[PDB]
């Protein structure tokens, strides 16, 4: 299927990106 292990665990998780904020 479509990158489950790649977005969360890999890109946000292992590496780093900004998903958002609360404010």
């Amino acid at each position: 299927a479509v990158g489950i292990g790649a977005l969360f665990l890999g890109f946000l998780g292992a590496a780093g990106s900004t998903m958002g904020a609360r404010s």
